[PDB]
DNA sequence: GCAAATTAATGATTTATTCAAG
DNA sequence: CTTGAATAAATCATTAATTTGC
C-alpha cells in the first residue's frame, strides 16, 4: 500500500488515441477555450490539465515536422532499394 | 527445399544488429547499397532484404520496448 | 528420434499518416 | 486545397521453433 508521485504527466493510451485524432483532423494551435473543453473532456480518460495539452500540441507538431525533415534525408531509400 | 524468403545468414544478423546498436536505424538509399554490398561476403541477400530489416527491427523493437 | 501439428518469429505487402510543393 | 514524397503502422504470409504422439 503505497504512493508514486509523478514529476510528468504522460497519457494514458486513450488520451492519447484522442489527442492523436484530434491532430489527424487538423488541431494545430488549440485556442484557449478549445485547449479547456479537450481538458474537460479528456479528464474522464484520467488526470490530465491545460498545460498539459497545449504541450502537447507544440511538441507534436515540432517532431512531426522534424520526422518528415529525417524522412527525406533518406531520399527515397524504400524504392531506389526494394521496388527497382 | 529451397528458399522463398530471404533468411539473414547468423553472420548477417550480427553485423545488421551492430549496425542497429551503432545508430543505423532508418539508412538512406546510398547506405543501404553500402551495407548490402558488405554483407554479401557473409551470403545472399540484397537491398531489398536490408531496407525490411531495419523497418521491422525498429518497428518491433518499439512494440518490445516503448511505454504507453 | 522423427515428422506432423501447432505456435512463435519475422520477412514482405499494404495502408494511412505526415509536411509542405505547387 | 491538392497532392508528391516517403514512410511507419498494421497486416499478410512464410519460415523456424517447439510440441506432440507414436
Amino acid at each position: 500500500a503505497a504512493v508514486v508521485v509523478s514529476s510528468r504527466w504522460n497519457p494514458t493510451p486513450e488520451q492519447l488515441r484522442a489527442l492523436e485524432e484530434l491532430y489527424r483532423r487538423g488541431t494545430r494551435t488549440p485556442s484557449a477555450e478549445q485547449i479547456q473543453q479537450i481538458t474537460a473532456q479528456l479528464r474522464k480518460f484520467g488526470k490530465i490539465e491545460g498545460k498539459n495539452v497545449f504541450y502537447w500540441f507544440q511538441n507534436h507538431k515540432a517532431r512531426e515536422r522534424q520526422k518528415r525533415r529525417r524522412q527525406m534525408e533518406s531520399a527515397a531509400a524504400e524504392f531506389d532499394s526494394a521496388i527497382e
